[PDB]
């Protein structure tokens, strides 16, 4: 739970394409050092995915930044930037079982 949330058991790498090709091979090339789960609140009603993704691409990135830095890994600011972007995603691919109908 992490108290508020769902901090689901595991969710998919998602697949992005960022636009350019080099920030799209960026996140490839590191998607495996990267989450496999990610908190969320639900979108149960509130509605646009952004507003839940609030307490995603904070709390989540935190947790995947601090909490990995421990034991000695580091994500630059543009590890984390490119992480955001993922986890956007990943909080949603949890949950769009229902919420295919919004994404």
């Amino acid at each position: 739970g992490l108290g508020g949330y769902m901090l689901g058991s595991a969710m998919s790498r998602p697949m992005i394409h960022f636009g350019n090709d080099w920030e799209d091979r960026y996140y490839r090339e590191n998607m495996y050092r990267y989450p496999n789960q990610v908190y969320y609140r639900p979108v149960d009603q509130y509605s646009n995915q952004n507003n839940f993704v609030h307490d995603c691409v904070n709390i989540t990135i935190k947790q995947h930044t601090v909490t990995t830095t421990t034991k000695g890994e580091n994500f630059t600011e543009t590890d984390v930037k490119m992480m955001e972007r993922v986890v956007e995603q990943m909080c949603v691919t949890q949950y769009q079982k229902e919420s295919q109908a919004y994404y």
